[PDB]
């Protein structure tokens, strides 16, 4: 169970990390984004 | 406290699922959003 | 091992609600965003 629920929350974070990345794309209009 | 994380962390996975719905609609200018 | 990732999982619940408030913000264009 410890270590699955560890699984999911790195998948978690790389959901994160990419929204982040596009967001701040999105807000300051990077490269025309 | 396993069993609530276990609750916590689908939470956070239905918040994350949504708000790559809206970026990849605000990315893509879906239905004019 | 489990308050480790109580912690984490806080950490990710603070950046999806900043994630949250951001894209609200774009897709409202609240003051201008």
């Amino acid at each position: 169970e410890v270590e699955a629920l560890e699984k999911k929350v790195e998948a978690l974070e790389v959901k994160v990390q990419k929204l982040e990345k596009k967001v701040e794309a999105l807000e300051h209009g990077w490269d025309g984004r």
